[PDB]
C-alpha cells in the first residue's frame, strides 16, 4: 500500500480523537501529507474511528483524485486539501468536532491569549466565518482564518489544527480545545486576564 | 426467538448510551420497528445496559401487548409505539435522559439552529410541554412535539430521537446533545450565531 | 465474617461511587444496616475504593463501637448511625463528594423540583447548613435536614442519600446529584421550570 | 538505579495525573525529593504518561545538576527545585494543567474557603501572578504565593501542590481542582458561601 505509515498514524489518532473527546460520532477528519511525494492521506467518511483499519484510509493526489482506496475518502477533505497547496509548513491536519472550541466559534469569537499554551498556534486563534459543510467556500474560509496561525475556528461547526508532523498537530488541537474551555469558563464568571502580545511573541 | 437481529442492536446500543453519558442508571430505553412484522423490539424496564442479553429484549404488537419476553418492557413503551402507529419513517428510537438536552428542555426551549448538525433533526428542536412520566399523555406531547422532525425535547425529562434505522436514531441522538451542549454553554457567556432557515433546507 | 454480603455490596457500590464521579480519592462512604442483628457494615477510612476487598469494611453496633473489622472505620461514621437509630425505613446509605450537588450546596440553596427524578428523594431536597467533618453535630444537621425525604444536601461539603437497600440507596445519590446539574445548568442561562407539588406527590 | 522508588511513584503518579483528568497531553510534572540524599527524582520533558518507565525519570541534585538519566528532565524543573531548597515540609510536588484550577487562575483570583476541603492546601489558595514558563522567575512567582500554604494557583497557567509525601501531594493537588470546581460553577450562578477563618483553622 502507498503511505503505510501515514495510514496507520491516521488511524492510531483518529481513535485519540474520540477517546479524547474531540469528536463525536464519525464526525472530524485527519489527514497527512508525504510532501515527498504529492499524496495526501485521509480518513474514510463516515467510519467508526475504533472499526478503522489502515487499509479504509484513502490516498489523494493534491487535485482531490482517488489514488488508491476504496472507501470514500472524507467529506471534508477540500479544506484538507487547500493547506498542502497553498502553504508548506503543514504536513498534518486535525479537524475536530470539540465542544469548547466549537462553543467560542459559534459566538463568532476569536480566541485571545488567555493562557501560554495558546502559543500552540499562535498570538490568538481567529474564528473563520460560516460556510456550509463539505465545500470549497468553507475550505477557503479555514484556510484565510489560519494565516499565520497552525489553528482555527470554524463557526457554528468546530476546529481545525495544523503542523509539520502529526504529533505536534494533533497536540495543537488538543491544547487549543483546552484554552476554548478556559476561555468560556472564565467568560462565565468574570472578565480572564490575557497575555500581551510581546510575551506571545516570547513564547 | 422473534426479532432477533433487532434483540442484539438494543442490547449493543443500549451500552452504546450509557457509555457516551447519554443516559443515568437504567433510565432512557431504546426500541425497533420490524415494519415487516408489525412487531416492536424494546429495552426491558430497570435492568442495567451492561447486564441485558438479547433474551431480556421484549417483543410488543403495535396495541402493547406483549408477543414475546418474559421480562417487564420499558415503563415509557407508550412514547414509542405511538411514532410506529402515526408515522412510517421512523423504524428506531432512542430515549435518552442526557444533560445538555434536558438542561434545554427544562427550560422549556427550543433548540434553535446552533450548529449544522442540528440539521440531522430538521431545523430546529421543539420543545414538548411536561407530561408525567410513563403515560400516554406523554406520548402523545413528544409525538406532537416531533412533528416533521427527527428529535423532540421534552421538559423536565430529556430527548427522544428516532430514524429509519437504529444507527441514525442514536446518531440524532447524540448529535443533538451536542448541539444542546453547543447551545447552553454560548448562552452562558453572550448570544449564538444561528444558521438562517434557507441553510438549514440546504443542509 | 459478620454481614458478609453487606460487605461485599459496600466494596462494589464504592467502585461504582469513584467509576460514576460521584466521589474524589478516598472520600465518601457508604454503610448498610443489617436491621436483622442491629450491625452496620461501614467502608473503611482513607482506603482507595479500587483497592478494598469485603474483610477491609468494617462492622458496628448502635452504640458506634467496632464489632469486627481491624481497619478504622469511615470519619464520618456518626452521620451513618443517627439514621439507622432514628429512622426505621433507611437500611443503606451512599455519602457522596460529587460536583453538582455539592455546588448547590454551597450556595445554601435547595434543589427544587427542577425533574421528576426529583421524586427519588421526595418533593425537594433541602440544605442543612455547615457543621465540621466528622462530628456529631454534622450528624444532627443532616439527619434534620432529611426528615420525610431520601436525599439531604450537606452546605460546603456534599450530598447523603438513603433508602430500603443499597440499589436504591446509589440509585437516588446518582439521579438527585444528575438534578442537581440540571440545576445548575439551568439557573446558569435562564430560570428553570419546575413541577408543582401535587404533581410530586402523584410522582 | 538511584531514588528507585521515587521513580516508580513519579510513573504511577504520571498515569494517575492523566486519568484523573488533571493534565492535557506531556504537560504538568511531578517531583519526588530524597531529603537522606538531597536528590529529586522528576518526570522526564514531553514523554507521555503511559509511555514513562522508571529509567526514564530523571535524578537531579538541587543545582538542578543531571545525576543520573538519559531523557531531558522536565522544563519546568527550577519551579520544583525551589521548594526542595527553600522548604523542609515538602518532599514530593505535583504540577497539573487542570481545567478549574486554571480557570480561576487565569481570573487571577484567589481561592476561598468554599469547601472544607480548602483545608487540604490551608484557609485558602493564593494566585501567582503570571511569570513565562520554564523560568526561574516563575519558580520565585510559584514559591512566594504558597507560602505557609501546600497548593498555589498559577495564572494563565494551572496549580502546584507540595506535602510530605507523594501521596498526599496528589491528594492536595486533586481535592483543590475539585474546590476550584466548585468555586468556578457557584460563582456562575450566585455567590458562594464560605467557612470562616476560625473553622478554616479548626480543620
Ligand atoms: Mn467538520
Ligand atoms: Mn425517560
Ligand atoms: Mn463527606
Ligand atoms: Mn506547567
Amino acid at each position: 500500500m502507498l503511505l503505510q505509515k501515514e495510514r496507520e498514524e491516521i488511524v492510531a489518532y483518529g481513535k485519540k480523537m474520540i477517546s479524547s473527546g474531540l469528536t463525536k460520532g464519525t464526525g472530524g477528519n485527519i489527514s497527512i501529507f508525504n510532501r515527498e511525494q504529492g499524496l495526501v492521506a485521509i480518513s474514510p467518511s463516515g467510519l467508526e474511528y475504533y472499526e478503522t483499519k489502515p487499509e479504509d484510509v484513502v490516498i489523494l493526489n493534491l487535485d482531490g483524485e482517488v489514488i488508491e482506496g476504496e472507501r470514500k475518502p472524507s467529506s471534508e477533505l477540500d479544506m484538507h486539501l487547500i493547506y498542502y497547496r497553498k502553504r508548506e509548513d503543514i504536513n498534518a491536519l486535525v479537524h475536530t468536532h470539540s465542544p469548547y472550541a466549537k462553543t467560542i466559534a459559534s459566538l463568532g469569537w476569536e480566541l485571545p491569549a488567555v493562557s501560554y499554551l495558546i502559543a500552540f498556534a499562535g498570538p490568538n486563534v481567529r474564528c473563520a466565518p460560516y460556510e456550509t459543510f463539505g465545500t470549497k467556500q468553507l475550505a477557503d474560509a479555514a484556510f484565510e482564518g489560519m494565516i499565520d496561525r497552525r489553528a482555527v475556528l470554524l463557526a457554528n461547526h468546530g476546529l481545525i489544527a495544523g503542523a509539520n508532523n502529526i504529533k505536534m498537530a494533533f497536540t495543537v488541537a488538543e491544547e487549543i480545545e483546552f484554552c476554548a474551555q478556559i476561555y468560556y469558563q472564565t467568560k462565565s464568571i468574570g472578565e480572564p486576564k490575557l497575555l500581551p502580545e510581546d510575551e506571545m511573541e516570547n513564547l
